[PDB]
């Protein structure tokens, strides 16, 4: 055993390295792309430690910035697939529970350390050629993010662990953080290697085990970070991958009694489950359905706005990994005498801005990350053009026949920007209403009025009052709020909670409350010398 | 304004007084439980400040354990009551979340003093005379609870306020706790005066406003409740009180899009909501449903347990207001040299257990709550007395002529007890399974596999492996743990969380996890000297 009130080791942010020209990660990501890329691999499902493809229907990983470069292939999941995944979580259950915190932590923290070391540019390259990331966009998510969910969420995990409460005189009271009864089945969304690892590991760190399904698309970094996790030592069943389009899977786990829990990210059509709330009665547990949702957001600026600050934050903040990250810039309000000093500028720099194939690295971005999304993206761009309300100022033209790519497009809205309009897909496109300098108040207004899916918002302003009005009138319309910079994806303890107006999602990963999700709290009392006598005070005569 | 950094003061648990015979507080109590008798009084809705009967069927409350005795009458809200309660509290919010956070508990901290000092024997004889509480369970309940609901719930709110994130080099991120957008129903029971108050202050104290609906038996005190609050300053319509069954006030607020959260307590039957999933597309915010449940517990007795500790747990434990605690000991199992040592004197000491009138201070206990709940009672009774497997072995008696009497009951059963039988009602009902003393472990699995009901559950034993051997094996089979006592209700701070198996509770009421669930947390990052390229380094030739 283990005499001892262990510490685990203190978290900080993993430094984002740059890859410059010359620098040696830039050497060794290069060696990283040519091999995934020249080397095409089978995508197997991997089930109680076993790697193998199944049954069901072949389907390709391709490249989406060249898309007749195939990655991989994978299977899509059967039912078969699915209830072995389930059964292998089951059976791993009982000794990955019994292995005391600090072993569990173990396997995440070297995990970590893998990641940032020997690992690095394998996973950042195969996020950047299966998601069409550049290498900054795979970097800060695929490398500094995961690293940060896993040593943060064992920092976080110790902290619960030594949340106990107060012994009264004459007892002991003291709290044990069960893991849950059954499953996790985690869901996880193309758009992040980061979330990907995330959702199936952070209730795995709690003693959970867990049956995950990736996204196609992200499948090949998926199938990676699954092989990264086996050489940390995650023992063979604790997490099960099952590939393909999830349908399968759901079928299975849903109907499952054994089902404990489901964490999940992506849109909030499938936030809609309905299907639990229907079978609960068979349930052994009640499930519990921990999500995130995606967004549009917005930036505001007042007529104090610093030009170039404002004019980055749109660029990046709209066309960073081509708007495809939870969330993106659609929407900015401008004032008019700002709009003067940087809107050709503006529009100039997202007429130059390149987007190709991500393994020239001179390029800004890829392409979008497959054909539906490529045909919402067209589909949007024809409504603008369309629509009596909205100029396509710069940009607009896409082409899926090399790669879905759609170019940076800036609409000019003369009313409001209509919040409805900016939702239907996720690209590149970036609407811009100029409003009277005098008028900024009433923009808040109408901000506030038509904005129920932004995750975050921006306020681009020097002067204090006008900061500080925005933080108060735009308190309930977003998530999580930026002052001079571009709202985007938050950095692990730094950025914690959000959500779109309305959502009940502050459970989410990246903070100490989405690992309590994953646990069954109990109170264990012990009296020291307790009555013997029935009888109360009260009652003597 | 203020500059500052404040805290809040620390809070301790209240202490029990004894109402020992001469005791000044004894004193107290006769002169409230004769002035609360003798006065029976309207029981109004109290919606935005204004005190108001309305058009509803008229309702008397009664003594249950002397039901001609009327205390009150009430009316049953109707469908403009309720609307009306909206109202106010969405007209209430905007003053309501305005003021800062120390100024709202201010509100809190002297209801706990008024509750402790002037409010206290009132407040507890109202609760000895509705609900039938002996001195002893009022005073646990409506004074000692309820204070330390309020001082620790500030307590709690403060600390979450001060859970901030790490700041990077330049930029500054910080964490604002909203109130949630919509108001909050709560549905508080009959059973327990301070989680009636607690349900709907804890969201009121996080800058939220509220509609309460308590129980008809309950309401006496909940009316004194609402009095003690407005006499603490609580502003008119940030908790707005409508009496009666339930049904019109969860037709209009279940309705209204509006609806930002349901705090509720009572059965899982009415846990069953469906109904906030069915119209999901209807409302602003996505409803928090933070609940919890009853149940039933057990404990068991090793051969090494304590005879007289033994005892006075299963006394305590089973026949402390009547069995009508949130869940109460229903199942003992108890090795036969423990049973030969002490089931002679537990059988005696139940016989001579008095239930009567809780004005007469002499008695243990009183009468059970309403007709419903006789009958309930009743029904067990007979079924025991019809059943092959179970011995009634003391008790058994009932009279509902002139309060809703049944007698402290003890029934034999010759093969493990079962848990279906034993949830059907809430009530005075022990049962009693007599093991070999060498099955202790074969009796830990009968309770693990057949027990998804308990919240609590006891192990009575000196000997440490037994104890462990309990702990471990029963994990899982009940949510909190006691040894060596009986298991009962939490004090605040003391026993949080728990829940039965497989339940999601960790967010019930007695954590900073229950204030949580009132607020929505984002984050505000200002960077400081923020980017004016957009260009990557990683872009360079």
């Amino acid at each position: 055993h283990m005499d001892a009130i262990t510490q685990v080791p203190v978290p900080a942010n993993e430094p984002v390295h740059d890859y410059a020209p010359k620098s040696p990660e830039r050497t060794r990501l290069r060696t990283e792309l040519a091999s995934l890329a020249d080397h095409p691999i089978d995508l197997p499902h991997v089930i109680g430690g076993r790697h193998r493809m199944g049954d069901g229907e072949r389907i390709d990983v391709v490249q989406p910035h060249r898309h007749a470069a195939r990655l991989g292939t994978l299977t899509n999941a059967t039912h078969a697939d699915a209830a072995a995944a389930v059964e292998a979580a089951m059976s791993a259950k009982s000794d990955w529970a019994a292995l005391p915190f600090d072993e569990r932590a173990a396997v995440f923290l070297r995990a970590a350390d893998l990641l940032a070391g020997p690992w690095r540019e394998k996973i950042a390259a195969a996020t950047m050629l299966g998601q069409s990331k550049s290498v900054y966009q795979a970097e800060i998510d695929a490398v500094c993010e995961l690293i940060d969910f896993w040593r943060f969420n064992v920092a976080f995990a110790r902290q619960i662990l030594e949340q106990q409460p107060i012994s009264g005189p004459g007892e002991w009271n003291r709290i044990d953080y069960r893991p849950l009864d059954g499953f996790v089945y985690a869901i996880t969304p193309f758009n992040f290697t980061s979330i990907a690892g995330n959702l199936p590991t952070a209730p795995a760190l709690m003693g959970n085990t867990v049956i995950w399904k990736p996204s196609i698309t992200q499948t090949l970094a998926a199938y990676l970070t699954m092989q990264l996790l086996e050489a940390a030592g995650l023992p063979p069943g604790v997490i099960n991958l099952v590939t393909g389009d999830g349908f399968a899977v759901s079928d299975v786990a849903l109907a499952d009694p054994r089902l404990a829990g489901i964490h999940f990210t992506g849109s909030t059509a499938t936030f809609g489950w309905q299907w639990v709330g229907t079978n609960i009665g068979r349930y052994h547990s009640y499930p519990r359905l921990v999500g995130e949702t995606g967004g549009k957001d917005f930036v505001v600026a007042h007529a104090s706005a610093r030009p170039d600050v404002l004019r980055t934050a749109l660029i990046r903040g709209a066309f960073d990994y081509q708007g495809q990250k939870c969330s993106a810039v659609s929407r900015a309000f401008i004032a008019h005498s700002v709009w003067q000093r940087m809107g050709d500028e503006l529009l100039a720099k997202a007429a130059e801005l390149r987007y190709g194939d991500i393994t020239d690295l001179s390029n800004y971005g890829g392409a979008l990350i497959d054909q539906r999304a490529f045909v919402k993206n067209v589909d949007a761009i024809e409504r603008a053009k369309g629509a009596a309300a909205v100029t396509v100022a710069v940009g607009g033209e896409y082409d899926d026949s090399e790669g879905y790519f759609v170019r940076p497009t800036v609409l000019l809205s003369d009313d409001p920007t209509d919040e409805s309009f900016v939702i239907e897909y996720f690209g590149p496109l970036l609407s811009v209403h100029v409003y009277p300098d005098e008028r900024y108040e009433q923009i808040l207004d109408v901000i506030d009025t038509g904005s129920r899916y932004a995750l975050t918002g921006a306020v681009i302003a020097d002067d204090r009052q006008a900061v500080l009005t925005a933080l108060d009138r735009l308190r309930f319309a977003a998530g999580n709020f930026y002052v001079n910079d571009k709202p985007t994806g938050a950095v692990v303890g730094r950025q914690p909670f959000g959500g779109a107006r309305g959502s009940d999602t502050n459970d989410k990963a990246g903070s100490p409350l989405n690992l309590l999700r994953w646990t069954s709290a109990r109170s264990i009392k012990e009296t020291f010398v307790a009555a013997t006598d029935h009888i109360y005070p009260h009652m003597a005569v």
